[PDB]
């Protein structure tokens, strides 16, 4: 049976260190039965990194979008306007995370000390010393690019711990797309609270290409180890990003 | 979910759920214990948060909404069996089990998604029991969750003790009687009593400390029968909230009947 102690240990062996700054992606199952569930993995990462470090996690809520673009699953076209009209606004304090984000994030986002950026689709949660300066501002327009959290991390010596998670979800990559010659700008929409009032606001965002994210990560590796029974790759954010920029450009 | 979306005529919204709740019988200032099933409602735009707000919209800031937020997994591994765990692990398990914390210990899956989200919703409080905690929002959330002792704590002194004294209602939103936590309270007011020893991770003096306490060995398997008997002659509002079948009834009235059904069935029964 995996344990807090077990995991804390496992983590260091991988390379996590006190006072470090990491964006974490993860999967509870991939680790194999832990005595304590997600509260076991969280308390571990928290003991390794220490209050000197900074724990960061994506807490996306992409369901708060225009139903015209939904497809997993779709929804009758006759429901779009009524959906847009009655959709509850985003609120970092309670809007749940998309399912794909995983079980660790859903618990972490309401874990003591953790904070959440105010983006209605691409928010992040942080625990640590630099949680505020990394979430303070998060402009709706271009949720994850310069001025976003994944932007304020590129400027800090930061690492990306993939716990039981592949590269297909190394969100950081997204920053790079904001930095290459190719960029398809699109209007998106999300229910939001402006001046203490609900409003459906449209904004500009990039039409990402996340599929290429595995290929990019692939070529990026061309540390490692195991937390419980999960294949964990621990790299640096700044480097990880830079490569994508090059990968995309020359592609 | 594709099934949940395809079995739904039109989207269930905060407003349409608010309407159904009022038609059903839920009113302003009412204190109500809720047992839900988010899926039984049909696709709802906003999912759980939309259902929570509809509950708040109806019951108002003068009303009080309570929900059971049990974390039964924080128990002695021996009693486990869904699935069971190798005995060779029953010791490092009691040894390394994260202690219970009202601020983060995830509710047991069977409690529902709505309750899991409701527990960390702005202004919702949670009682201090490691297995049978409750969460409440509203006018009376403080006097209901306040006390919660480890021992028994689902009987007198637990929040059920506070929902019994002051007018309270139970709301089965897509759930049946087998989920009516209020009945457990009656089990502490009857002649029959099988007393078991339980254990759980807790924090005392600011240090984790595996503690053992006494508790009744509940017979929740009967609740479905108790509720169906209660329905023979007791007032109960029935009606749909979206595509889910619901019933709203008196908690005090339900507990009392449960007691009698139990008393006369273990004494008068063959
Ligand atoms: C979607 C993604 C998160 C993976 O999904 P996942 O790891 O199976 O889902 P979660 O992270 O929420 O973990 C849930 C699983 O852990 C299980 N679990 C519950 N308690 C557990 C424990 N103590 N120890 C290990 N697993 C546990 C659940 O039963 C579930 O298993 P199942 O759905 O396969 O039956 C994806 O692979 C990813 O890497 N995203 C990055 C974030
Ligand atoms: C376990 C219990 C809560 C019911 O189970 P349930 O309704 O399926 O589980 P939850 O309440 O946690 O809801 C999760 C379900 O809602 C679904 N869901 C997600 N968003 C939804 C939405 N917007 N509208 C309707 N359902 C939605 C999920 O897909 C899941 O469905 P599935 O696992 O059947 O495919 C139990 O019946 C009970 O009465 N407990 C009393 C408290």
């Amino acid at each position: 049976p995996r344990t807090k102690q077990s995991i804390t240990e496992d983590l260091k062996a991988l390379g996590l260190k006190k006072g470090m700054t990491v964006l974490v992606h993860s999967s509870l199952s991939s680790i194999g039965w832990v005595n304590g569930g997600a509260v076991a993995v969280i308390q571990a990462l928290i003991d390794v990194v220490t209050e000197e470090g900074t724990i960061v996690m994506p807490s996306q809520s992409v369901e708060l979008s225009d139903p015209k673009e939904w497809g997993n699953p779709p929804v009758p076209e006759e429901w779009w306007d009524i959906i847009r009209e009655s959709m509850p606004a985003y609120n970092s304090n309670y809007t749940p995370t998309t399912r794909g984000m995983g079980q660790i994030v859903e618990l972490f986002r309401s874990y003591p000390e953790v904070k959440r950026s105010n983006h209605p689709n691409y928010s992040f949660v942080a625990w640590g010393k630099h949680k505020n300066k990394i979430l303070n501002q998060h402009p709706l327009e271009f949720g994850l690019g310069e001025q976003s959290p994944l932007g304020k991390l590129y400027i800090r010596e930061s690492y990306v711990l993939l716990l039981g998670a592949d590269f297909d979800s190394s969100t950081c990559f997204h920053l790079a797309e904001y930095r290459i010659p190719y960029q398809k700008i699109i209007n998106r929409g999300a229910p939001i609270i402006v001046e203490g009032k609900r409003v459906w606001k449209e904004y500009k965002e990039l039409e990402f290409r996340e599929e290429l994210f595995q290929e990019v990560g692939q070529a990026f590796e061309a540390k490692v180890g195991k937390v419980g029974s999960a294949n964990c790759r621990l790299f640096s954010l700044t480097e990880a990003v830079d490569f994508a920029e090059k990968w995309f450009i020359n592609n």
